[PDB]
């Protein structure tokens, strides 16, 4: 039987549920909390001892980082590249104009000037690499914000502390209603997984999973209203707004960082082309469903699979 330890972490709730023979479930979820902490500070955005927060703040500078920091910063930009920007790490600049990055006083809409001139300091292809000396450079005045990714690398270093400790722990851990499986349930059996509604307190659907992991991106994570319209946090690198068309996206994936990362990338590109999404997005290895604004919900064939025990 399985412990529980909830907390906040990673700029949202997370849960931590875990079963161990070998070692006090207590001990392994104590473990992956004190790393989901260590994470959120360490990429943080605002954070005096983030990494993320000095290259941000060392411009046109070959600045000297850690193998951690380099891996997920290349896999940031790998998933921007696989998703021709979709996905984007440098929306820095663009959170820091909307006010996403600082104080609820600083949540504004700015004008369509202001966004056209983020947008030259937006673009992966900003962050430059030497892999000889493990250093990053950001050019253009870009500035890198992982809040896309991090929930996702997060989970995935929890389940690998847990199995570090016992092998055969089961469990899973959840962040924000991204969820990555430890163990199946009770050694045998898969979690059942509910898809929130993105505009009412129900269900819409219920997943099974034995492993792997599931992500949802949402127009409800995190907004602020201005005559009477929502700004959410989910923008379109290519037009510095919010992207708009669609209510929530989740993807079941192999890894939480796969599903978080591609989760933000199909919320973004499903607006413009839903059924090529669904289509194509499964060949990525990201099985969806999509919930358009209005309501309607449309789900790859792949997805449907998990729909039962």
């Amino acid at each position: 039987q399985y412990y529980e330890l909830r907390d906040f972490a990673l700029g949202t709730s997370v849960r931590i549920v875990v079963s161990s023979q070998k070692i006090n479930p207590r001990t392994i979820a104590e473990a992956i909390l004190e790393d989901m902490k260590r994470i959120t500070y360490k990429f943080s955005f605002t954070d005096e001892r983030s990494v993320v927060k000095k290259i941000n703040d060392h411009p046109n500078e070959w600045v000297e980082v850690d193998e951690e920091t380099y891996s997920l910063i290349k896999a940031a930009c790998a998933f921007a590249e696989l998703t021709d920007g979709a996905f984007d790490p440098t929306v820095g600049r663009l959170l820091e104009l909307w006010g996403f990055t600082g104080n609820y006083e600083n949540l504004r809409v700015p004008s369509r000037e202001e966004i056209e001139e983020a947008l030259k300091h937006t673009g992966y292809k900003n962050v430059l690499f030497d892999d000889k000396n493990m250093r990053v450079m950001v050019k253009n005045g870009v500035k890198i914000d992982l809040g896309g990714i991090a929930k996702g690398y997060a989970l995935d270093r929890a389940r690998q502390i847990a199995l570090s400790f016992d092998e055969n722990a089961t469990g899973f851990v959840e962040a924000g209603g991204d969820v990555r499986i430890i163990g199946p349930k009770f050694g045998k059996y898969p979690w059942v997984i509910g898809v929130k509604d993105p505009r009412g307190d129900d269900v819409i659907d219920y997943i099974y999973l034995k492993s792997g992991a599931v992500a949802t991106s949402g127009d409800y994570e995190r907004y602020f209203v201005v005559d009477g319209v929502r700004y959410h946090h989910i923008l379109d690198p290519s037009t510095g707004y919010p992207a708009r068309g669609v209510w929530s996206v989740t993807i079941i994936a192999e890894d939480a960082t796969t599903a978080d990362a591609l989760s933000t990338a199909g919320f973004v590109m499903a607006g413009k082309d839903w059924r090529k999404v669904v289509l194509d997005f499964p060949n990525m290895g990201a099985h969806l469903l999509i919930v358009l604004e209005g309501g309607a919900i449309e789900r790859s064939e792949t997805f449907k699979l998990f729909e039962r025990e």
